[PDB]
């Protein structure tokens, strides 16, 4: 009971860590893509405008 | 007593799976702020020198 018992926490234990490791990595790419999509886009539309104006 | 044990620990591992599960998306929680915030903060470094770049 005690050996069948370890062998259930020792599934959940694993699956519980295996989501949170998921959530959380998925979070830092979607917040590290939305920030840097972001700052090509601005660097972008600043040199365009700039480039008329300087000329 | 060993065998009215073996029931507690039976009962306990089905506990201690369900606290470590909560522990584990408490941490997944805690490790995507910072992990996002890390990455933002990398990122936001990245959009500075894209716009001094760009300028």
């Amino acid at each position: 009971e005690q050996l069948a018992n370890a062998r259930r926490d020792y599934e959940a234990e694993i699956a519980r860590a295996r989501q949170e490791a998921a959530k959380i990595v998925a979070q830092a790419q979607e917040r590290a893509k939305q920030q840097e999509a972001e700052i090509i886009a601005q660097a972008r539309r600043e040199a365009e405008r700039l480039k008329e104006e300087a000329r």
